[PDB]
DNA sequence: CGCTAGTCGACAT
DNA sequence: TCGACTAGCG
């Protein structure tokens, strides 16, 4: 996520009771409940010993969303992105680390600590993830795999008003233009509500309550696709952006320096960087549940070529893709390993 | 002083 | 893929 974006913005922010959406459809990150139950059973899943404890853990906030008479769309992360492979590789090379560093200290003799190494290791699979596809289909709920980032998948989701808001516990989703997005959501159902049109509600913010230039801010800071240069936070971006007054973000972003009175180089490679994240933000791949095909998150503009955004995600087959969001084709493999179809009695 | 980057308990049961 | 907290910076 965009680090202190949600201190940033907490203007913005309110109090809420998820009440406030009866009869109302929610969609779901469903990787925070998935981790957050993961927690539960650290050293079990290090070790390799069944437990199926995040399943409960995920079922009993669902079961509040359901009791509370909300309808919740259940959404996956999917294959891994391109212009994320970065922050992949260094999340799992933490993950073995802390996980060998865990054995480690098992050996030694020091349990309070291995635990807390054990917690850092949290691998969530596309196995755990698919239990819980299981029982939330099991208790009558959509789930849906998206092709890539659930991030893009949610905000789609919510841009084309198949759901109302968005339960997530990352901020990211701001970035990528979510309406409504519930934060720091608890079992009881107690959270806390961000509005886009309500991001003008920040004086800190300026002018910078448009979606675009928010975006904009939100990258400059540093963001899972670009790292921000060195000194560079929401301060200084938003600093950068409200000061500045150019219709051509480029040109800015190279007078960053001027802007901010001091001496930043731009490297030439960041200029693409900055490109390539915004293009990420704007057309990463999500599946049109409607339609059941591979569409980009928002629609290609007029100044943009299609053709050089494979690191917003490759195209598949429809078929495949539809396979891909309904859990049934493995991930990894490729390979067939459910049969849910959603004509035998989200999807039409 | 304001702001960024990094650490470690919390996460949760 | 978190955030309070704070060393340590300009
Ligand atoms: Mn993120
Ligand atoms: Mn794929
Ligand atoms: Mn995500
Ligand atoms: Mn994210
Ligand atoms: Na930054």
């Amino acid at each position: 996520g965009i680090q202190g974006l949600l201190q940033f913005i907490k203007e913005a922010s309110e109090p809420i009771h998820v009440r406030k959406y009866k009869g109302q459809v929610v969609a779901v990150d469903t990787y925070c409940w998935l981790h957050k139950g993961a927690i539960a059973c650290a050293e079990k899943l290090a070790k390799g010993e069944p437990t199926d404890r995040y399943v409960g853990f995920c079922m009993k906030f669902v079961n509040m969303l359901l009791s509370h008479g909300i309808k919740p769309i259940l959404v996956f992360d999917g294959c891994t992105l391109p212009s994320k492979k970065e922050v992949e590789r260094s999340r799992r090379e933490r993950r073995q680390a802390n996980l060998l560093k865990g054995k480690q200290l098992l050996r030694e003799g020091k349990v309070s600590e291995a635990r807390e190494c054990f917690t850092r290791s949290i691998n969530i699979t596309h196995a755990m993830a698919h239990k819980v596809i299981k029982a939330a289909r099991s208790q009558g709920v959509d789930c849906l795999v998206a092709p890539y980032e659930a991030d893009a998948q949610l905000a789609y989701l919510n841009k084309a008003g198949i759901v109302q808001a968005i339960i997530t516990e990352d901020s990211d989703l701001l970035a990528f233009g979510c309406k409504k997005v519930i934060l720091k959501m608890d079992q009881f159902g107690n959270g806390l509500e961000i509005d886009q049109a309500r991001l003008g509600m920040c004086r800190q913010l300026g002018d910078v309550f448009t979606e675009e230039k928010f975006r904009y801010m939100c990258i400059l800071s540093g963001c899972d696709y670009l790292s921000s240069l060195r000194g560079i936070g929401l301060a200084k971006a938003c600093k950068v952006l409200r000061l500045a007054n150019n219709p051509d973000i480029v040109k800015v972003i190279k007078k960053i320096g001027h802007y901010l009175k001091m001496n930043i180089t731009v490297p030439e490679d960041y200029i693409n960087g900055f490109i390539r994240a915004n293009n990420t933000f704007l057309y990463q791949l999500v599946f049109d549940p409607i339609k059941r095909k591979l569409i980009p998150l928002n629609a290609y503009e007029d100044d943009v070529d299609p053709e050089t955004l494979s690191y917003a995600g490759q195209y598949v087959d429809d078929s495949i893709a539809l396979q891909i969001a309904l859990g049934n084709k493995d991930i990894n493999t490729f390979e067939q390993i459910d049969d849910y179809n959603p004509d035998t009695a989200l999807y039409f």
